[PDB]
């Protein structure tokens, strides 16, 4: 018994248009962003944006997308590099430090013996002229110069500790802002989608029951 | 009137170069030293000191944002030496990379700013069509209200386009509300950008004055070996001939306080 019909390409379009692109840099965003979360050397963009590259501001917001990608990476790359050549310093120094530790630790036994030396003297009934606290003198001294030394040294593998905190700090900075972005360009990817879903059933009404009769 | 010369430092004198009835030229060397011990420590600060050296090159390069480092002719001079040729080649190296990383940053932000300015003219474009719409619905209200007022077509309809124009508003400022949140996004990255500008030359500057601090350490420290090394080898004081051996002390240790020889003008 009869059906009556009651609706509401031609301004519409443009809103569809408009929600396009938005969604367009999102699903870019996201691309760069997945593969910064993972350890991905190179992006890899949506079929939806592959779909369309020859869209002049979609290419645009693909290219911007893997630039910003390749500036980010390297530089992470050369920030931890730099950590770890100051690492290979912080080493080298302590290198050294270590040499000269183990010739004081000579000259050490060597000031020991002379000590001893003079006491086997002593103990026989034989008395050195020689002053045997001068060489208590530059015993005690170069112990102390030694634990100077050694102070340094500790200090020097402290350093690298604090440094290597310091890179897995960064890392896991990186990984959290990363992550966070994310997770607000994954929502702006929903908001865009849905109101997209409701511009195109705005844009579908332009319309008719059946379509012809 | 006669003065006699006693032991500067105290270790073992490896060599005399006098003995009695032999005059003086003033300034002569009558004893060496080993100098082991002290040729030692002189050469333990200079490697610290080469390492600061070549450090502070860096910093100053880094401060000064000079493109390339160039480091003190000292280090220069000695570039043959190993550990100096080492630490320059790691200080050119961690050189390179954190000019790079700074770098790579700063284009990362330029980069991402040209991404917000990108998202914006579209977003200005879409405002003006949306102007258009808001004019041509105005007009197009404007003439139904005139037939309104000529009995032809209901004032319900009428109404109609005013929800229309609304609407279209509304999304007018959705869009803006946009706009404005991204220009501010666009200040907010800016000052990203200059503040950690200012914090790497902070830095810089902070570990420059590190660096100094411990040149000047080394540099005073190794003026202070360096005195003890040329002190190794005792001189006369006055201009003529020599008494008061211990004959054969030759390779045998003395102490502080110690004089083993006296020397005379007449």
């Amino acid at each position: 018994n009869r059906k009556t019909v009651q609706a509401p390409q031609v301004q519409a379009q443009a809103q569809v248009d408009s929600l396009r692109d938005q969604y367009y840099t999102t699903l870019a965003t996201e691309g760069r962003l997945l593969a910064e979360r993972d350890g991905l050397s190179i992006v890899t963009f949506s079929p939806i944006l592959d779909a369309v590259k020859d869209k002049p501001r979609v290419a645009e917001i693909i290219a911007l997308q893997t630039q910003l990608f390749a500036s980010r990476r390297q530089a992470l790359q050369s920030e931890i590099d730099g950590y770890k050549q100051s690492m290979d310093g912080i080493r080298f120094q302590l290198k050294g430090l270590q040499d000269s530790r183990g010739n004081k630790q000579i000259q050490l036994s060597s000031l020991r013996e002379q000590m001893n030396s003079m006491k086997q003297l002593a103990a026989d009934g034989y008395l050195p002229r020689n002053r045997y606290l001068e060489v208590q003198r530059q015993f005690a001294e170069v112990n102390s110069s030694i634990d100077e030394t050694v102070g340094r040294i500790g200090q020097l593998q402290k350093q690298l500790l604090e440094s290597q905190q310091r890179i897995d700090q960064r890392f896991a900075d990186y990984q959290r802002e990363v992550r966070t972005q994310l997770a607000q360009t994954q929502m702006d990817a929903s908001e865009f989608r849905n109101k997209l879903q409701m511009a195109d059933f705005d844009l579908g009404n332009t319309i008719t029951s059946p379509v012809d009769g």
